[PDB]
């Protein structure tokens, strides 16, 4: 069945700039890679960062490599509160009017303006799965999950690009209000 | 629309019974009302405890009166991660072969050995309303939820009692995943 999709479920992370990777970690640091992850080229890094907000911080903060153009913090709902601010649904680079926050890592500490969202629920779909599903890069779907704490997930991004790996996305908490793990299996509509 | 009903997001809380909440806050210790709930004659109380695990600990936990026959702690699965235990996903009341914590109040403690469980979502609801739905206690119901996290929810326990009002209950997780707070309004399929 082409329209099982595998789930991975997305923690707390942040991408970094080549600049604020320079500030944070020092100049010329390079992201150690811990972990691959599915997308290709894409990874969990040894690094971490404190994120520091108006009520409260969290500590040891996953940087996801590659570095990217622009930094870009992903927080759930939750995390937002315990942070003391609202960041908004938003899909990756979509960080207009977003809220900011201050990383801190070990040569530097800086305070963003803005990059902080909760991330919107998608599929990262390979363009040949993308021309068999009838589904083009930007289509919202719906997708269902089994279980005990089962449910259809409305609003479902797809993500259509060459450099993709058949995968869902999902946060902590979209995870747990379904009882959804690391490579449990769902159905597009 | 008859088959909408309001959301009442659930925190984290416990109830007591009379002997734990002899131990925990003294005997003869009446619970304090600080905020009537929705449902009947039930509300958050003044009195607050701390939740021990194997791994850490949880402060300011609700206790919710008025005082019941057993013991009962509902966490979300977040919560049950942070404390260093696994609680099961159950209907109040349903405590059989479920894991226990130690409980801290001002007066004493208590290591229960049972009584931590991640709460089903559920809607309380009156008789009348039952029966003009076609409704009975015990039925499991899907309930859709709107907006830009919106989808729908499998898995419903309804609630038939007296002693009810028409809501229904989820938990932080539940409300974050789709963007619910209180007194949003979803629908019964
Ligand atoms: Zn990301
Ligand atoms: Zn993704
Ligand atoms: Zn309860
Ligand atoms: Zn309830």
């Amino acid at each position: 069945d082409p329209f099982q999709v595998a789930v991975g479920v997305s923690n707390r992370h942040i991408h970094l700039s080549r600049t604020d990777m320079d500030t944070l970690f020092g100049p010329g640091a390079e992201l150690q890679r811990k972990k691959a992850m599915k997308q290709p080229g894409q990874f969990a890094a040894e690094e971490t960062v404190t994120l520091k907000g108006p009520k409260g911080s969290l500590s040891k903060v996953r940087v996801l490599g590659p570095l990217r153009r622009e930094t870009q913090v992903e927080v759930s709902v939750a995390d937002g509160f315990a942070l003391g601010i609202t960041p908004p649904l938003r899909q990756s680079g979509q960080l207009d009017d977003t809220p900011g926050l201050t990383i801190i890592g070990p040569q530097g500490s800086v305070t963003k303006d803005h990059g902080v969202i909760v991330a919107q629920r998608h599929i990262h779909m390979h363009p040949s799965t993308a021309a068999k599903l009838g589904l083009r890069n930007g289509d919202e779907v719906d997708v269902e999950a089994g279980g005990e704490r089962g449910g259809v997930m409305h609003r479902v991004l797809i993500r259509v690009a060459e450099a993709s790996a058949d995968e869902m996305h999902i946060d902590v908490e979209e995870a747990n209000a379904l009882c959804l793990k690391n490579d449990d299996v769902v159905r597009i509509c």
